[PDB]
């Protein structure tokens, strides 16, 4: 039951007429050629071979001569009991035994002649594996085509006649006149195809007779796929072939032959979960000493910076800068450290995200309508935040999450991505209304301009490094430690052309100096829970719990998403995750900080992605012409907190970050909001809506569906999307969290009286597969539905 | 020797349990299957059927009844005759005689319910074509499977079991029980695709009994392509299956058995092209009166428009107005009317092209260095420019085009491309020069900003707009008829923004008043061959005789590539065309305009393939799943008449021209420049210097050579080609066409002393295949590899 490795031999004539047994093809998992006019390996492809080939091996297998159980150990020891026999039994007299002896004795020539391309080969191998050589030629001297085959009862290695040293087991050699219309070539290549099987193999090993042979062939050959001899013009082997061959197989085998469990007690969650991560602690801090953590740390700086001052500038922009970019900063720091240090699942790096943002500026407006203190207001639903967080983990409240479906995932998505392009344009049009365009700090000449060309600029960079990067001039491995290098490329690009203009003016950060706060002004270090400037009415200290449910629900649900994800089977996450710790610790420390006059905190989905498959390593012994397999992750907790103590210290710099400008920022803006679209099954389902029927994909939503009944669905997920966006628009906009968890139980109720269970199953698929940076156009963005 | 069209019923229950014979697949080249849920017919594929099925069907052949030569006209009659001859030859026993003839007088329903499917559908069958259908079921009554095979004497239509009106010929039937482990929907999809190929439907009209039949399946397995039991990943197919298909149809089918002449009479070429073209002189203006030509006109107007102005404005811009835009309109229009009238291929739209413009940018700088006249000096070019015209074609020299081979035909591509992003580099460099960016004619402030703004919006409209057209939203039927279409939207909308805003200055084209030169003060109407302000050197008047040799091998060049590769023989272009009635009149038609001051003309290749494919017609009578082939080409010459007066009347819009910015004039040839890349083999040769050998593509210029070699051959070129753009940067610039002319010879001599015959015939491949914007991402650039 081992694996087999084959190789197929010809004897063929040099440029110095020797016959010279030449290597022709390699059998591991697919067939492998070589060309004669390049001499050099072709790519791997199914071995399609014929079929009157196959005729003639079972025709000729009737007077062969086989040899089970034989004690050699050299090929000259073999080849006189092969001839011997070969001899007795009919094919092949007397009067021959002096020169077919002398073609067994030859000389084994290779392409590629403790190496590399056999050090290589050899790891491409299974380790455990036996070998087999196929030998045919055609043969002027001889009368009728004669075979034989051997089977050695110990496994010895030869000298030269393979490429690699491993043993072989079984030979089969064909030797015949080239006056009989025959192709010796197809013929080794349909023994090889035939013995490069698992179910011919495995009898070969057990066979004593040519029954046993005859029977192997014919029960293989009753389980093929045969092709017309019609030509192909095309993509028409893909329709038919690969599910056809599925189906049989299913077809023949079939007729052949929880951390989220609720336990009933209180805190019960907290107690599974620190009972299997806290063991395996002091492997966290040691199985970090490889190259590959100190390669990625480097790039995952970067990563988590970008964001950093992008949702920075605008926070601070929008709110008057009392909450800037250093708080944003300063609170990453924080909050990044204790999550290391002390969370269940040190994989997640956590970050201002864009729902937060849209909250913050929601929540803004409704104070400054109210005449009341903002500081104070967040400082009193931080508060609120807490309890509830304990009131969920007591009843371990963590399994509602099964219920959020993909149906809700991709409007979320819509939605922010929207959000993110109309105050990208909006702060456009307001930059040239503040300056206008006339001839010769408002009033300016080229400050209308300078602004767009920046914004024009840093975006298009971003965008064609991009595309740039998923194409085949990056090798596969250089692709997934780079985590979106784009960015700070395009962003040091524009900052340093901006430089070298020093006539004109244009708006930039508001990076303070020193330890303090953006406008050391206005507010403190600590803010007062009872007023800073004005007393805090009273009656908004109770009534200030919903506003928090909605924040909480936002925070629960980014951070749940995520971690669903990262912990999958397909990924080898092994040690154990945080469904519940994760949540405590997320939400009890963001709304401790919330004291201080610093934001919330959330689970930087794609940041998360981007870090959980920076760490994987990929195998390296397995079959050419198969699909990559994740071999193992290297699981830590040190990278965390490097990467967070790096942004933490990247404060020092603050003379070197208050020299970008406020259009860079604005055009990464619209590049984020542009390409998280990418990846979700509601852009393309709407993309399908403005094509003929002929011209739809073959993906799994489109077969098994009308067309109509998907336009339908199309039809009401954009209904919902206007409605909750018309709901945005007004002044009770700080209602949107309410509306996106009331879409739920319109799936769980309104929408399957419509539609059967199988469209269900169809369309609302949940299912998700993991991405590794392969393909082409494929990148972490592909991987969740969730926005940045 | 006709045509089959078979289709697979199957008795499946309804509903209400109602047995209905319903269809389920149809043939008539390729497989197409009806899916179950969605009852619709899916895509056309390749019938890949199993090798069991194969089987069971040769075993069940051998106790068969046949009934040859029937002479009915009922679908009763039929079936009374062959449950007779069952019941007579042992396969009904005594009991089972009536429930039998109850399943097969039954109603056939189709999954399509004078009408629109069917009339459809008609025009893919071909015209004489029989048709068939085979009837498979699992009923219950029969204790064992009982067959049936019939061939009609005269074909008779049978009522509603086809879709289709058509008459059948033959009609095969199998029953038998459930309880025999065999699959008959397996067994009809084989039984079908035998019948669907040539030599069996062939073999069974004029069979005579079950041997021949049992001989036809013998014979046509053994030319078939089996698969191994192995899960496919989706291109491992791609490799093998075509090719090999290919070969061991070869191998089966060898086992189975100039109007380019010199005569030696002076002026003969135009003696033999006017004798072709000018008798069919009448049916020219009778084969356009056809919905066709109308929007053939307006699309090629607007795609011949735009190259007019766009090579004006930088023509009239560096030559100080000499000659302008005026001057290339009504240019363009009075040669245009005389080819098209007295032309012997109207299918050339003549216009100014690149390389023209690139030899009248260096002449002008050569005549401003030694204190000559510009305009006199090209006037007696052109004198010299008839006298070789008229030696060319008295001693017939239209052959030497066959030795300009690809590799001296894509260096003079890639030129001309550098040389438009250098002169558009360049002059947005310049431009900043003239006006600073300080803060508050010459010193104008938004004029260094707003022509950035305006070159680059222009120019990636125009791109993302190509993109677009090139998708699968568009049909293969509206993006032949429209050309490049994203030039005309680009130039509208960056002069409709532009004329908003009114503060600022920007330079604009120079369109006079009525009809009158473009700079009423230095010139006339007429220019003086003797002088106009001093007196011309006599020494200039032989002098003056290279700058012809070279700009008459320029013209040769760019009016016979394009010649030849319209005049193709895919390619259906019927009456005839001509290499020597052509050179003749442009060239002389330039020799004499040249006099009253007016720029040379061109063939304007790009312009010549879109005019060539937008009068033709595809054919509609082509099975599904096949590539489209062309019907017949209109040929007039009206349509190039209509064109040639719109562009002149085109001039009395010139209180409109003279709107647009200058700056979208070089966004345009920006764009021109980028987009002329594609299709030059050499480009994607470049692309391959900086890739892994394991990503490079599958062409015919990468398996059969060594990659070494392939990059030795790219490294001459580039030598040869920085050689020439290094010579066409000094004094002499006006020299490279003596450059080609010298490095066709090289070609020829060092590369067959070097290279080998064998991959001169890959490495350098003339053949090309003709391009219907068909595909993604192909258009009428991909076609020609010269410039724009
Ligand atoms: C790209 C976006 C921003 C454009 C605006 C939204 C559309 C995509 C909306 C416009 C009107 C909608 C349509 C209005 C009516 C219908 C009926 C719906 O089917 C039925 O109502 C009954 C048919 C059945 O149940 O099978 C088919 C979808 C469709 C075309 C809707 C699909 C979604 C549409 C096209
Ligand atoms: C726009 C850029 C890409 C221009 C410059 C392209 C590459 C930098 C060029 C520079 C010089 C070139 C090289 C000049 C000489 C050779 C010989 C060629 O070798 C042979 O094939 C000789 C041996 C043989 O007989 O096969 C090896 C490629 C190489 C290094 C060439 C590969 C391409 C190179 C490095």
């Amino acid at each position: 039951p081992h694996e087999v490795f084959v190789e197929l031999n010809e004897l063929l004539l040099d440029k110095n007429q020797e016959p010279q047994w030449r290597e022709t093809a390699r059998w591991i998992k697919f067939e492998e050629d070589v060309e004669e006019e390049t001499e050099r390996w072709g790519k791997p492809h199914v071995a399609s071979l014929s079929f009157r080939s196959l005729l003639e091996l079972r025709r000729t297998l009737a007077h062969g001569a086989v040899l089970l159980d034989l004690d050699q150990q050299t090929l000259p020891g073999v080849a006189h009991q092969v001839v011997e026999q070969m001899v007795i039994s009919d094919q092949i007299k007397a009067e021959d035994r002096a020169n077919v002896l002398r073609a067994l004795l030859l000389k084994h020539s290779h392409p590629s002649d403790k190496s590399k391309h056999e050090l290589k080969l050899l790891e491409k191998i299974p380790e455990n594996a036996e070998a087999t050589v196929v030998l045919v030629g055609c043969v002027e001297f001889l009368s009728r085509p004669t075979m034989a085959f051997v089977r050695l009862r110990e496994a010895v290695e030869l000298d030269a006649v393979l490429e690699v040293p491993v043993p072989v087991r079984f030979l089969f050699l064909l030797l015949g006149p080239s006056s009989a219309n025959m192709d010796y070539h197809e013929i080794g290549r349909s023994i090889s195809t035939l013995m490069s099987d698992k179910q011919f193999h495995e009898a070969a090993y057990l066979a004593d007779e040519r029954e046993d042979l005859l029977t192997a062939i014919n029960a293989f050959l009753d389980c093929s796929v045969v092709l017309p001899p019609s030509e192909v013009q095309g993509e028409e082997l893909l329709r038919s072939v690969a599910h056809f061959q599925r189906q049989m197989l299913k077809k023949r085998e079939e007729q052949g032959r929880d951390p989220l469990r609720r336990t009933g007690r209180p805190f019960g969650g907290l107690i599974r979960d620190v009972r299997r991560r806290y063991p395996h602690y002091l492997s966290d801090f040691r199985d970090a000493l490889d190259p590959q953590c100190l390669a990625a740390v480097i790039f995952i700086y970067f990563a988590a910076l970008s964001p950093a001052i992008t949702f920075g500038g605008l926070l601070g922009e929008k709110t008057q800068d009392l909450i800037g970019v250093s708080e944003l900063i300063m609170s990453t720091a924080l909050q990044g450290v204790v999550f290391c240090l002390l969370g269940a699942q040190p994989l997640l790096v956590i970050g201002f995200s864009g729902p937060l943002l849209v909250f913050e500026e929601a929540f803004f407006s409704f104070c400054s309508s109210n005449h009341l203190e903002y500081l104070v207001g967040r400082v009193w639903i931080g508060f609120w935040l807490v309890f509830l967080a304990l009131l969920m983990v007591a009843l371990e409240g963590s399994f509602l999450v099964r219920f959020v479906s993909r149906f809700t995932q991709e409007i979320f998505a819509f939605l922010i991505s929207l959000i993110f392009i109309y105050e990208t344009f909006y702060k456009l049009v307001k930059i040239f209304q503040e300056h206008p365009l006339h001839g010769c700090p408002r009033g300016q000449p080229n400050t209308a301009l300078l602004s767009l060309v920046l914004m024009a600029g840093t975006f298009f960079i971003a965008f064609f490094l991009r595309k740039f990067k998923n194409s085949r001039f990056f090798p596969g491995r250089i692709r997934r430690v780079i985590g979106d290098f784009g960015v700070p490329i395009a962003i040091l690009i524009m900052v340093l052309v901006d430089y070298s203009i020093e006539d004109t003016y244009t708006q930039k950060l508001s990076v303070p100096s020193g330890f303090s706060v953006t406008a050391p002004e206005k507010r403190g270090w600590v803010i007062n829970p009872l007023g800073e400037k004005s007393p805090f009415p009273v009656w908004m200290m109770v009534a200030s719990l919903l506003p928090a449910i909605l924040v909480f629900i936002l925070i629960f649900m980014e951070t749940q998403i995520t971690t669903l994800i990262i912990s999958k089977k397909e990924r080898m996450l092994q040690k154990g995750s945080g469904f519940h710790l994760d949540l405590l610790l997320i939400v009890a420390m963001g709304g401790i900080c919330a004291l201080f006059g610093l934001p919330w905190l959330a689970a930087a989905t794609v940041r998360s992605v981007t870090h959980a498959n920076a760490l994987t390593v990929m195998s390296k012994a397995v079959a050419p012409g198969d699909k990559p397999k994740i071999q193992e992750v290297k699981e830590q907790r040190v990278t965390g907190l490097l990467v967070a103590l790096l942004v933490g210290l990247s404060i020092v710099i603050g003379d070197l970050l208050r020299q970008i400008p406020l259009a860079v920022l604005f055009g990464i803006f619209l590049y984020m909001g542009v390409t998280s679209l990418n990846g979700i099954q509601f852009y393309e389902r709407l993309h399908l809506l403005l094509m003929p029927p002929k011209h739809h994909p073959d993906v799994t939503y489109v077969k098994k569906v009308r067309t109509l009944r998907m336009h339908l669905f199309t039809a009401l997920q954009l209904l919902c999307l206007a409605l909750l966006w018309a709901v945005m628009s007004t002044a009770a906009s700080l209602a949107f969290p309410f509306i996106l968890i009331l879409t739920v139980p319109l799936r769980m109720v309104v929408l399957t009286r419509i539609f059967t269970d199988r469209e269900m199953k169809c369309l609302d698929a949940n299912e998700a597969e993991p991405v590794f940076d392969e393909r082409e156009g494929v990148d972490e963005y592909n991987e969740m539905p969730m926005p940045v």
